[PDB]
Parts: structure tokens; C-alpha cells; sequence
């Protein structure tokens, strides 16, 4: 069977396969081309992907996500300590290693970050196999450029326990470059800027490519800025609106909020193609139906400061890399959040009208590149 390319992301994962000179991005059972990096445990089963995310508000303490933030890290890590203050699930310390603790079938169980990730990885593999109509063994999995040997190790391990023969672990910015073919030899040095804004992380990487050899000159970004922060702004906005029209605050009801958030994330995606979207939520609080809508104009101003700040890390990346705007040859958009019009405008304006690389769905770019690489390595 063919080797596949997999993008193991913080919020979503994607799997592609190179076959007949073309790369195919494989959709799941629900028909989505990317699946949530969620795993949920219940009295009767273990849900992975969409099925998992589709019940988080009902099973918050037993629904695991953000495993990418834990992977290859230690419990004593200041990162872990800060992060765990926001997860609805338990993170325990097993001899220095962090472990997620859930209740599965009435019994208490705990897993290592790599095991959780292998569950998502297994879902991608069967998604691929269902499409390919054959077993998938070899694979190329992606990882950020800043991941150290421990993190890369853990990612490789997650692959092995998932029954995948990880041919290689390549960086996400490099995979993106390969997706557009910016790795071909043109007898000259080329500077590429990868602007990656996903569900929860923002990475800016400046690559230098000469003779087919990549060289990450610089990196910058924010580990806690992504599409979810945009959703939060909408949520707080609608919470205030509901409070106005119905004299009722819904902040305390955790389910009402999570349901509202799910509606917002969806309206947000629509807003990337339309100028306004309706929020139709039956019986949000008490028996009160919440029917309303937002416009792109409002959505933009709700996140104005966030969108604008996206340029600071870009300036710094350039600065550290010892380059000027005019020196970067190609700019490729990565991450689902880059589909937002205002982000594209903002970046283009910063690079004085330069054309942005974005013909390939940004949230499928990394997988796409990995699939090509997997093909060459087989
Ligand atoms: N049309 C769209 N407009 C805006 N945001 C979108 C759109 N389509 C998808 N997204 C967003 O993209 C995000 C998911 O991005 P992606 O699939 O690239 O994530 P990822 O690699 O898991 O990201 P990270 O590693 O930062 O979490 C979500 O915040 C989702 O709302």
C-alpha cells in the first residue's frame, strides 16, 4: 500500500496520499477533509475525531484535546503547569511524565500524551485505508520546527504504537514549502515565509532554500493565538447580547456557552465566504431560543487588535533573520485561520501588495506536502 502524509495538529489533523502524480486529501466518514484532534471516553465507548468533539459539552472531564501541547514534555515544565489550569480533564504526574486521567467504563484510567495522539493517528490511518481500500503501513508525520528531540521522539512513538511505520518526521513549514514545489532547484537561494495560524497556534517561519536544502533562518509566533481566540470574542459578544434581549446571563451554564461557541465557530467559517451569518440556537438557556446573526464587519472589529497583532511576530522574524520585506521571495499561507479575508489583506498590505500563495487549502497544505515527501521516500 502507498505511504501517506499526515498533519498531526493541535486542533485538527489531516491525511493526504500521493497517487498518480496527484495528491489526494482524504475525507473522513462525516465527509470532512480534516478531523478534530479529540478523543473522548464514556461508559460504553471510546470516541475519536468528530464523534468526540460533537459531545464535549456533555462529557467535558472525559474529553481530551491539546495533547500536542503535552507530547514529549515533562510535568515539571512551566509550560505544562500553565496550560493545565485551563484543561477540563486531569493531568497527573507519573514519575516526572505528565499523564491525562479519564474515567472509561466506570474505571479510572490514565494515558501518556503519545497514546492519546496514537488514537488520533489510528483514526487517520483507517480513514486512509477506507479510501485506499488497502492497509496503510508507511507514513510521514509532521511536527513544528521548534520541537526538540524529546517531542520528535514522542511523536514518532505515537506513530509506532498506532501501527504506522514512520518513514520520517519533517517540519511543518518545510512540508508546506514542498506542497507548492518551492523545493525545486532553480540555481539560487530563495527566501520563503510561512505564515501559519491554526486553531490554537501561530507560527511564522522564514526558510532559505538552495540546492534543495532547507534552512530555517528564523521562527516566531505565539503558542496561544489561533482560531479559537476569534471564537471567544464572538461568544463574549453574544453573551452580552443575550443578556440585553433576555435579561439573563448565561455565563455560569457551561453547556449553554459550549453550544454557543460551536455555533460561533461555524458562523465564523461562513463569514470567510459571506458578509453575514445567522446564529440559530434552539433553547439556549431555559427554554429561550437564541436567534440572531453577525456581519463580517462586526466580526472583524471584534478581533481587530488580534488580527493586527499578527504582524508583530512577522516583523521580528524578518529582523532576526536579517532580512527586509523585499528580500522574501514567496509567502505561503498555512492554517485554517488564514482563510479569513482580513488576515490576507493585512499581510498583503504589509508586504506591499505581494501575491500570497494560497491555491491549496491552508489547513491541508502540511498534509499535502508530507504526502509528496512520503511518496519520494518509498
Ligand atoms: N473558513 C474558515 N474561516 C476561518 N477559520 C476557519 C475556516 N475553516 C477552518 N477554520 C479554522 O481553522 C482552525 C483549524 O485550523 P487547522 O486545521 O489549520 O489547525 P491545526 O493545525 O490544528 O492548528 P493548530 O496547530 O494551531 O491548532 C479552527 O480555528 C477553524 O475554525
Amino acid at each position: 500500500g502507498p505511504a501517506v502524509g499526515i498533519n498531526l495538529g493541535t486542533t485538527y489533523s489531516c491525511v493526504g496520499v500521493f497517487q498518480h502524480g496527484k495528491v489526494e486529501i482524504i475525507a473522513n466518514d462525516q465527509g470532512n477533509r480534516t478531523t478534530p484532534s479529540y478523543v473522548a471516553f464514556t461508559d460504553t465507548e471510546r470516541l475519536i475525531g468528530d464523534a468526540a468533539k460533537n459531545q464535549v459539552a456533555m462529557n467535558p472531564t472525559n474529553t481530551v484535546f491539546d495533547a500536542k501541547r503535552l507530547i514529549g514534555r515533562r510535568f515539571d515544565d512551566a509550560v505544562v503547569q500553565s496550560d493545565m489550569k485551563h484543561w477540563p480533564f486531569m493531568v497527573v504526574n507519573d514519575a516526572g511524565r505528565p499523564k491525562v486521567q479519564v474515567e472509561y467504563k466506570g474505571e479510572t484510567k490514565s494515558f501518556y500524551p503519545e497514546e492519546v495522539s496514537s488514537m488520533v493517528l489510528t483514526k487517520m490511518k483507517e480513514i486512509a485505508e477506507a479510501y485506499l481500500g488497502k492497509t496503510v503501513t508507511n507514513a510521514v508525520v509532521t511536527v513544528p520546527a521548534y520541537f526538540n528531540d524529546s517531542q520528535r521522539q514522542a511523536t514518532k512513538d505515537a506513530g509506532t504504537i498506532a501501527g504506522l511505520n514512520v518513514l520520517r518526521i519533517i517540519n511543518e513549514p518545510t512540508a508546506a514549502a514542498i506542497a507548492y514545489g518551492l523545493d525545486k532547484k532553480v540555481g539560487a537561494e530563495r527566501n520563503v515565509l510561512i505564515f501559519d495560524l491554526g486553531g490554537g497556534t501561530f507560527d511564522v517561519s522564514i526558510l532559505t532554500i538552495e540546492d534543495g536544502i532547507f534552512e530555517v533562518k528564523s521562527t516566531a509566533g505565539d503558542t496561544h493565538l489561533g482560531g479559537e481566540d476569534f471564537d471567544n470574542r464572538m461568544v463574549n459578544h453574544f453573551i452580552a447580547e443575550f443578556k440585553r434581549k433576555h435579561k439573563k446571563d448565561i455565563s455560569e451554564n457551561k453547556r449553554a456557552v459550549r453550544r454557543l461557541r460551536t455555533a460561533c465557530e461555524r458562523a465564523k467559517r461562513t463569514l470567510s465566504s459571506s458578509t453575514q451569518a445567522s446564529i440559530e440556537i434552539d433553547s439556549l438557556y431555559e427554554g429561550i431560543d437564541f436567534y440572531t446573526s453577525i456581519t463580517r464587519a462586526r466580526f472583524e472589529e471584534l478581533n481587530a487588535d488580534l488580527f493586527r497583532g499578527t504582524l508583530d511576530p512577522v516583523e521580528k522574524a524578518l529582523r532576526d533573520a536579517k532580512l527586509d520585506k523585499s528580500q522574501i521571495h514567496d509567502i505561503v499561507l498555512v492554517g485554517g485561520s488564514t482563510r479569513i479575508p482580513k488576515i490576507q489583506k493585512l499581510l498583503q498590505d504589509f508586504f506591499n501588495g505581494k501575491e500570497l500563495n494560497k491555491s491549496i487549502n491552508p489547513d491541508e497544505a502540511v498534509a499535502y506536502g508530507a504526502a509528496v515527501q512520503a511518496a519520494i521516500l518509498s
